[PDB]
């Protein structure tokens, strides 16, 4: 007979199936297997603190009833329009800004009922998940994107869902994300929302993102360093050349001020301090201190002992400033590597 | 018997329940308990003057009728699709740009009816609430976000709602807001909209936000200060070096003009004066005044008394300018601390 | 009897009410009283030329029929879902980019029917109204926002609507608009759209906005002025200092070019000239002319008469340039004040 | 009798009107008169290549049937909700990114049926039309916006539509567009989409836009010119002043590099060359060539014949560079005026 | 008889057509011909990694049943509203961010049934397709846009679709894309999604985009080159002019730092290195090295042999630096041309 009408027979008014009643009512909890496939991952935004994913949610659960066992066909495909008839678990996302279904040509929803009573339900969804992130160490940060599936109004005694045994989370290859790189650990855990009403089920899949330092290393870090090196040539310039040294020193100060001012527009718009800010502030200190010594030495030589003292101060700061800059660099880089390692 | 049909019996045409009639009609006012849980708080925008929240609205009210008292089950869960049947209070938000419900998989709406007649109604909502804010003192400002729930068309004699006794407003931990920090006071009050028709009920929960000065202190405030210090070295430079002093002074003026020009792009786009604007204007004054004195002293020495007078002017402005800058700094910081303390 | 069913009796098929037929058909025009309350005003955008408002539209009109006169209740509240039953005037907005209703929890629509037959209809709407604006004088401009309500397909003989006698337009206090200030005149007028088909009714409420000059005065106007003052110190610098004067003059030219280049990013993106553009162009002229004279005087003194002539040219331009700048400033400010006064 | 029911009689099941069948089936083509009124024109975006319009589409066509000829009323107004009943021509827009109807209070749709059988159908629509545009000559470009109405699935033998005889396209006064100016020619033409299936009807109204050169002339063009003039003063400066000339020349090069760098942010983000780019490149050449000659002359005089040769080179390039710049300016402006004239 | 009712006869309950059953059930696979017409291509966004297209999807398939063969008309046009009746293949797009239908006036859907049983189905769709792209070589990159059509839930034994024999993909002329140029190869291939359930059909059309180097060549590449040339004039400047050389060298360093800082705002916001970044870093090296040699030579001459050695170093670096810059340029350009050729 026509396959669709057989389904009508199964879920129709004649037979006592009420879509509003959980399978195994007043009984053992319904177990739901969950499989997630990520088509596209991207659009991470630091300001609004959300990223966008397109996924293929796949729930598997067993229904005691709705087992026909008298048909040649081994499975039945329900029409996507009349999806109200089957009881579907109310699975939502705890950290959801907004999500909607797809209607490109037909509903991207597939439901298949096996002979024994297994139900396979697949839904293609696009989601704006909200993940808290921080930029304490902005060039070298490892953010974690948390995706959590939780029930709405059903307790542990009623509905339980957990991850599939193998291949629970899969990702289509070649994401080519603009800033971060998606790692392949994809660790899975459990959450149990303990509320006043009772325990609620939750499962959680998190993803690790590691930010690439290509543009960050080549721009900002390398030019600042070079400008500090060019700041130190004033030491090697003879003391008598007052216009040449004053002009060079102030111009280098202007140069770094322009570099920082230009780079902040590219940088994220946050209010707490970051690592790049510390680096820029330290470079401003180095250029500023190098100008100050020139004005601290020229005063000394106009008022032959003073000449000797001035040249001594020149040579001392000549070998002092690179070595102190090296000590700063070693400590700064070591500290950030240790802190990122601690994070991971 | 099947739980759903029992509900049908209760709210069906057979029994006289009209969803359009308030419980306790022509009687004492219906009291509605209100609980709010904030999943996510963020996306504060100074231009459009709105912020976005995702909440879990939870209304509790007592209905005299709809009390079954003849069933084993202690509570009944109504289907979210057929929510028209129950009478729901028309609670809206007075300051709403836009809001919509969630349909991730199923309706994020739960309604539960107790044995006695208590109704528990939970709705997950995302809201764009509008809060007036001001930036009279932009780096150190404390804005208040006002969330107010008001009735639509029901008077105090008909419908009254107030906050829950304990845990009325709850916030999920780890917001990690980009600029502000959410405080934990969360004070609650009442409003009564007195109109021509009559008094209308309203309850109001406000949140205090304190802006972090990390990036604001490290960038702009610290470099400007350093550039003013480098402006004062021209005093210590000998008078005879006309190219060195003129070049240094104008270059410092250029340097601050570039810093202010770069920083305004990062700053908010408002038309009234702020605190950072006062600081930048004052620094421009300091660099400008320091150039002016050099051109006021060089004229004096070309026309031995004049030489003495010139060197006197040099030494006087040498000890004058830092001390006056210190007096300005003390007054500026003290005034802003007092005004922010007054605000809080 | 139940209040709702009484309404059913009134507007049901049994009685001859056809919602598609105007009250007083083939008769005197229906008069509609209109009241507007502005919850929020903001999001003025110069590029797309639209602003966003949230309002409380309140239409009052009298219906000859639908007068019950046999009930204890003095008014009847119709269910918002079944609003098709009553005849509602088709009032639209002539300058509408986009508008939509609110569904925060329930429909924000209230309709109340009095005993005599008065109908009170209240709708909360958010609107993107389009108002033409211009920036001929950008820092000192007074734009007018025009809100106009017009009928759609009904002539003057059929439907007429006008403003309420008192309190026709009300605004909630504390808008805190980022750039403009909303004035309180709120003048009301009439329009009659004379078309080929006939006269159509329209009423119009306009709002006056005055742009604050805080940030505009403190930034751009004040630094440019100071840079022009620093440009004139080259006159007081001795002629013999060729590196000092050439360096100072070109550096000041660079300084203003940087200020204008930075400020244009903040400024609106329009193609016609404004006032700030005239001010920046004039300042560029002043710096350019001051460099030109230095190169016009140095040539004169290398080829003792020439020395005297050169020093004469120096002193003449020394007292010339400030006074001419003052004459420009007086004319520019006076002209803009007169033109803005003419506008208002 | 009630006017609405008369319409029911006309289009009801009793009478044989099938809304799915074209008027004059198996007969002469239906002729549709088309009238367009533009409420608002704006939001031209060069990146996405689309502009937004709000229009009043007005189709007039004659229906042989649906002529009552037995009623006092001379016209009948159909309810906007039940618009499925009448047969409406399937007119779409060939170059449409997105469009939607308006629901401000009621449907902005009016349909009126005359006594003889003329049908007047008016729809208010907002449209995002896509028009290809180019910026070969960006400051002086004349873009054309093409609006084309075409049938969907109906051939010339079935459905033909053309423009109204007089006042086919009308525009509400005072657009105040930010960059372009809308011209009043508004020329109308025909298109016939010849496909594999057959000829399809189309009518096309295009609009001419002329870009204002106010801000473009005052900023960028005028300062660059002035900086080139200030570059040439180095020629008049004496050869012996090596710091003054080298400093001035390089500073002018820096000045133009800053102006171009600042202005590109304001300019459109396209990849092909424009006119402003040619102007900036040419100015960079002029400043660069003027620095090169100074370094080409100073070498000559250190190695009395060489002194004479150097001063000769100075005077020659002194009168050479302005005149060559003038020749460039004349050719550049003449070429752009000719090309824009060719376009129009 | 009326054409529509004949269709009703064909697909009505009386005849056994169940829209939920595939044509040729339990039989040979249904073959679907696919034709795509691109109205508009644009809005390529590097950040979110998606582009927007407006297309005319045209599916052709043969249905054994639904062949009337007793009517004068050679084809039947089904009403777009009642499209549920016919069985439509569930064709979706594998890489879809979001897509929706058009409702400008009527549904942009046409279905025509031939006499034999061929079904022609045309749908106008706007799509946000997601294509991975990379910017390893940003000025000279060739990205590929992949459009793939795949079935949802139907295996190869059930449903197969492939491209039309001729004119499978067509593009309307005159795209005028802002950055890329669309090529005309438009190569077609197959994909077969091998899953756990079975093989699924897919067809794939890709488009080649070549980025124009107009603005990229004229701006950034040409000025940097010129600034490096102006950096080398310091070699030709005499050694004794310490203020002139130091001032020129540092000013050129400042000039390039400003150019790079300004240009990054225009450039895409990605984290990995690009080609333009390498070019800017190399130019910073050239200016930095040229300053370093001046400070490496001046030290040598203050401590007649040293004078000779200094002048030797000057001449050596004078002929060294251009030639090394030439070697770099040749290698850089050759490498990028080879890599782009490899890509294509
Ligand atoms: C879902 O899985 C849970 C896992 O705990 C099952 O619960 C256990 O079932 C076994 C088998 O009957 C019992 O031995 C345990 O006592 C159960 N534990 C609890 C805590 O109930 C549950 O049976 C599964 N659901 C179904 C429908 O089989
Ligand atoms: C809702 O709470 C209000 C609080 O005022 C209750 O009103 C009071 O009820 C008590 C108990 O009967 C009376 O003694 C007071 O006279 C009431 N005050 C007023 C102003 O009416 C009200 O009864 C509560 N609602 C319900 C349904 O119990
Ligand atoms: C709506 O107001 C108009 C105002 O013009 C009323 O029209 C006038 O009504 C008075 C009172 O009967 C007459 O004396 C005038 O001749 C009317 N003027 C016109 C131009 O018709 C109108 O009656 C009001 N509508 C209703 C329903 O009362
Ligand atoms: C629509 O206009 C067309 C214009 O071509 C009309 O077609 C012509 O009608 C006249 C009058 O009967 C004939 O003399 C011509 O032979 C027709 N030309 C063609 C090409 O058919 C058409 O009749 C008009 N439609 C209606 C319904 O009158
Ligand atoms: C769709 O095309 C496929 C192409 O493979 C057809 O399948 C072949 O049909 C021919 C003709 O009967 C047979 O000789 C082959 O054995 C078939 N191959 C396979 C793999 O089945 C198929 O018949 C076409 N569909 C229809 C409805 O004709
Ligand atoms: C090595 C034995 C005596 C050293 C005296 C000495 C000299 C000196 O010039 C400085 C010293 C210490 O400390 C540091 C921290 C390096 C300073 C950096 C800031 C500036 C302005 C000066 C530096
Ligand atoms: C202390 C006894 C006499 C002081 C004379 C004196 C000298 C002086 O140079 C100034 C004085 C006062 O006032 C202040 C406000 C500090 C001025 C700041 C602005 C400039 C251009 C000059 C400053
Ligand atoms: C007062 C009696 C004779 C005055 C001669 C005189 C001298 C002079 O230097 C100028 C004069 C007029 O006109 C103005 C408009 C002020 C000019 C501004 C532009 C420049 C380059 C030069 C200015
Ligand atoms: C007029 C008789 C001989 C002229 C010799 C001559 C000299 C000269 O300096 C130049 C000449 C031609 O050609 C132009 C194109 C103007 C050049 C512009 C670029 C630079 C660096 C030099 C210019
Ligand atoms: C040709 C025979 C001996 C050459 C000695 C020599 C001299 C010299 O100045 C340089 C040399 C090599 O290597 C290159 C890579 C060109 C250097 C570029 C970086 C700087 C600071 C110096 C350059």
């Amino acid at each position: 007979m026509p396959p669709s009408e057989f389904l009508d027979k199964l879920m129709g008014k004649v037979s006592g199936y009420d879509a509003r009643i959980r399978p195994n009512f007043k009984g053992p909890p319904v177990n739901v297997t969950c499989n997630i496939f990520i088509n596209s991952f991207g659009s991470i935004a630091e300001t609004t603190m959300d990223y966008r994913v397109n996924i293929f949610l796949r729930q598997q659960w067993n229904d005691p009833r709705l087992a026909y066992s008298e048909y040649p066909d081994d499975s039945l495909d329900l029409d996507p329009s009349m999806l109200d008839s089957i009881w579907k678990p109310d699975l939502f996302f705890a950290n959801e800004k907004g999500a909607n279904f797809h209607e490109v040509t037909t509903d991207n929803k597939l439901l298949r009922i096996s002979k024994n009573g297994n139900v396979l339900y697949s839904i293609r969804i696009t989601l704006v998940l909200a993940c808290p992130m921080d930029l304490k160490n902005f060039p070298m940060d490892v953010q974690t994107c948390i995706m959590q599936l939780e029930s709405f109004g059903y307790t542990m005694n009623d509905l339980i869902f957990e991850w599939d045994e193998k291949g629970a989370v899969q990702v289509a290859d070649g994401l080519t994300l603009p800033q971060f790189i998606l790692k392949e650990e994809k660790d899975l855990r459990y959450c149990t929302k303990h509320y006043n009403t009772g325990k609620f089920t939750c499962i959680e899949a998190r993803f690790h993102l590691e930010r690439q330092m290509g543009y960050y290393l080549i721009q900002m870090y390398i030019p600042s360093l070079l400008i500090v090196i060019l700041s130190w040539v004033s030491f090697w310039i003879n003391m008598d050349a007052a216009p040449a040294r004053v002009g060079l020193g102030i111009t280098t100060v202007l140069t770094m001020t322009t570099q920082s001012s230009g780079s902040r527009a590219s940088l994220p718009k946050v209010s707490y301090v970051k690592a790049i800010d510390i680096w820029m502030a330290v470079c401003l200190l180095f250029v500023f201190s190098a100008l100050l010594e020139y004005a601290a030495v020229n005063f000394i030589a106009r008022q032959k002992l003073f000449i000797s003292r001035a040249k001594r101060i020149d040579t001392v700061s000549r070998v002092a400033f690179p070595l102190v800059f090296l000590i700063f660099n070693i400590f700064y880089w070591i500290t950030y590597k240790i802190i990122r390692s601690e994070d991971i």
